[PDB]
């Protein structure tokens, strides 16, 4: 009859703060990728989160962007999710890769901070004004480019008013996904973005996703490439 | 009466495999960092692990040296296992860092593939020849930078043959420790290296331990950073 399944530090937050929203993100990936011939394999791995916050010239309102990158086999990856007057920062980034020559799959996970191991922001405030600016500005952009691999180029120069309940349909994230083919072969993708606590709550305006290629596959796959794959991850103190 | 706490796959391994002996290395270290009053808040983590294989002129044995790099909150760290004959290669790096101006610790783990988990060179072979190479040639060597930070400079130019049983007794392993002193206000570190199933056995000739500043505290606190710390970490596939 109830299908949830969740850590009873999850259960107790949520039973506990029924009346807050909380926004959650989270973010697979499945980049395909491949190399230039001059690419020697390597177990580096890059990993950023950062925040910023720009002054909007039209509002009284800032932009406020969060933005997770990592750098591993050849490839680097931006995952940039961008609110007007609401920020939802990213706590946690995971790369999955294979170091070698041949082409193979590159997995990411990026997601936000959960409440109950940290308070985000509680968008219920101001009578929703955070879930509405969510539902109509969020804008999630991800780029994935092939740095710093120099590709074979032939000589000449020389480089020697309506609310929805969503937690049934959620609403379409709004993303843009910009890629470098000569290192990019695919892009396998799910995201979403929703109440943090929707597991406990009948109905909710606060569900998006977005979804490129096969995402459930990836979904899935992600859970289990540990076995086969480099695996690096950078994880914010819980607190800042 | 014995005291041993491992996993089953560790236990089962080491009863199967009695005969063979399988090194097993691991390093804790705590870092004090500073920073120039230039650097700005990151937490940007970048790690590595590199195997290079080194033709000896005297001899028909190579040297073999296992490299973690590590570089977060301004610091940078190279932790090298050197080996003539021998490879033991690295299989994991973690870091703890504090992203902010303040002055903190950095915390660094790096281990070796756990021969359960992967089988290791089996330094039984030919009469014991990994085992002797070890406790006579083996170096770690680490070193600690501060880049990419700039320091204040005052202006005028422009930059704008007897066997032992080391079960008990451990011998010294040789290391060497180099500091920037500009970005790193102390070191406490703690190492080993050893017969990965040394628990089960009565005794070894094959156990090396270091220690600098207080090794005892290191190998706790380092248990009990992610509270209130970045962590990122680079686990290499098992398999390679
Ligand atoms: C991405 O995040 C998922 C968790 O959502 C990670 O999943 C764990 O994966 C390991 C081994 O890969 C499993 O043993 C665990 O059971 C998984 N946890 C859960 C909750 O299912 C996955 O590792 C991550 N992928 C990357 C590349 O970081
Ligand atoms: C260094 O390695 C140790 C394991 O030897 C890590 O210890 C775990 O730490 C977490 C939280 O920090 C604890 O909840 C676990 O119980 C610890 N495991 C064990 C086996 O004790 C420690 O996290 C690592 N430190 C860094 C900076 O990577
Ligand atoms: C990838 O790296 C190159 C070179 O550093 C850089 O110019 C490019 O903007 C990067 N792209 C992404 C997606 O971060
Ligand atoms: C730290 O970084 C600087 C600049 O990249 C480099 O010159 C130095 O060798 C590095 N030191 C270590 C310990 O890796």
């Amino acid at each position: 009859e109830s299908q949830r399944s969740n850590s009873e530090e999850k259960a107790n937050f949520c039973s506990t703060h029924n009346d807050e929203v909380y926004a959650r993100f989270r973010l697979q990936m499945r980049v395909g990728v491949r190399h230039s011939p001059l690419y020697t394999p390597s177990n580096m791995c890059m990993l950023d989160i950062e925040d910023s916050v720009e002054d909007i010239e039209e509002s009284t309102e800032k932009e406020y962007a969060s933005t997770a990158t990592g750098e591993a086999a050849g490839v680097n990856v931006s995952v940039a999710l961008v609110g007007e007057g609401v920020s939802i920062p990213f706590s946690y980034i995971g790369l999955g890769f294979n170091p070698s020559l041949e082409d193979s799959y590159l997995y990411v996970n990026v997601s936000s901070r959960a409440p109950w191991v940290k308070q985000t922001s509680d968008l219920s405030a101001n009578g929703g004004w955070g879930i509405k600016q969510v539902l109509e500005k969020e804008l999630l952009a991800i780029q994935i480019g092939c740095d710093n691999q120099k590709f074979p180029e032939e000589p000449t120069t020389t480089p020697p008013g309506a609310s929805v309940d969503r937690k049934r349909n959620p609403a379409d994230i709004d993303f843009s996904l910009l890629v470098d083919p000569r290192c990019v072969t695919s892009v396998d993708l799910h995201v979403e973005l929703r109440d943090a606590c929707i597991d406990y709550k009948q109905e909710s305006p606060l569900s998006l996703k977005g979804k490129y290629g096969d995402g459930e596959l990836v979904k899935k796959e992600i859970k289990d490439v540990g076995k086969n794959h480099n695996m690096c991850s950078l994880n914010l103190n819980p607190g800042n």
